């Protein structure tokens, strides 16, 4: 069975909760703490490890944007330390090939990335790549085909409903079709053939809409909204069904987790996190022992 881990995340001050969601018995499990709380992370799993990418710890003591990847053994329910990236990234966003980890974007203070590194587990080792063509934090990154999306965000100045691809075997970034929203701190993933941008921010309002690029067609289209209005959400995919966890909906911290049920066009109340958090980061893997 396959667990939904949530790491991280955003309540007064950064988190360093993990905990763990089991969909087949609706349980949750508190599990080992990350070692540095951190809002603003991102979640990926590379070889059954649970990897935790980036962030920032907002602190009374200080805010530290975080270089650091962390990585939890469900084994051992033990964090252990990677090699950190070459530069701090708040507000990350991150994807998977071939078992390499893509950090793109984010913030470092006022500095907002289009920089992007890729980590060498076999190596731990980090090394940058081409730069996308735009700043972007608060990205959404998805992967599709073995090619890497960065969609929306932040550039500094203006959320964006641009988004481009990156071609690994070019080393090279282009854009492609912009999606219909402006969309800041969404949830991004890929279920079936499609890229989906869930919620984020628009420069007003937290969004509930959802849509979704076919790479086929090139072109976006809504689906039903959630529930809830989020930004700053937690998304992964589990069996075939898209999961968003917590957020903002400029009023509460959410403990709403929403499915989506692309057959029926229907998002549905899934269960509540243990508390309320946004900027969290999520990924599916094995329960731990
Ligand atoms: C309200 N609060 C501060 C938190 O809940 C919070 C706390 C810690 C970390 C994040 C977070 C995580 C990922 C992305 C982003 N992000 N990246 C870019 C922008 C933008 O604003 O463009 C944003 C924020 C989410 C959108 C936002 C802004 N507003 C007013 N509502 N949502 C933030 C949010
Ligand atoms: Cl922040």
């Amino acid at each position: 069975g396959r667990l939904i881990y949530t790491a991280g995340g955003y309540f007064r001050q950064s988190l360093s909760y993990l905990e763990a969601y089991n969909p087949s018995n609706g349980s949750w499990l508190r599990l080992a703490d990350l070692q540095v709380p951190r809002s603003g992370l991102a979640g990926c799993v590379v070889g059954g490890l649970l990897y935790a990418v980036g962030g920032r710890n907002n602190s009374p003591d200080g805010n530290t944007d975080s270089s650091a990847l962390d990585c939890y053994n469900p084994m051992t329910n033990q964090w252990s330390p990677c090699a950190s990236m070459s530069v701090p990234r708040n507000r990350i966003g991150v994807g998977v090939i071939d078992g390499h980890i893509y950090a793109v974007g984010g913030s470092h203070g006022c500095i907002h990335h289009s920089s992007v590194e890729r980590y060498e587990p076999e190596r731990d080792e980090w090394h940058l790549v081409a730069p996308m063509l735009t700043r972007r934090i608060g990205v959404g990154v998805a992967v599709l085909n073995r090619l890497l999306y960065a969609v929306g965000g932040f550039d500094g100045t203006n959320r964006l409903n641009s988004a481009e691809c990156y071609y690994p075997e070019r080393n090279e970034w282009r854009m492609i079709t912009p999606m219909n929203t402006i969309r800041s701190g969404a949830g991004v993933c890929v279920l079936h053939n499609c890229i989906y941008a869930a919620g984020g921010y628009d420069g007003q309002d937290q969004l509930n809409s959802v849509e979704r690029y076919d790479v086929e067609t090139e072109t976006w289209t809504f689906v039903a909204p959630m529930r809830h209005h989020r930004s700053a959400l937690g998304i992964t995919v589990h069996q075939g069904k898209i999961y968003v966890l917590g957020g903002y909906d400029g009023h509460t911290f959410l403990d709403s987790v929403e499915c989506y049920d692309p057959d029926s066009d229907t998002w549905s109340e899934v269960t509540r996190m243990t508390s309320g958090r946004s900027g969290v980061g999520v990924a599916v893997t094995m329960e731990p022992c």
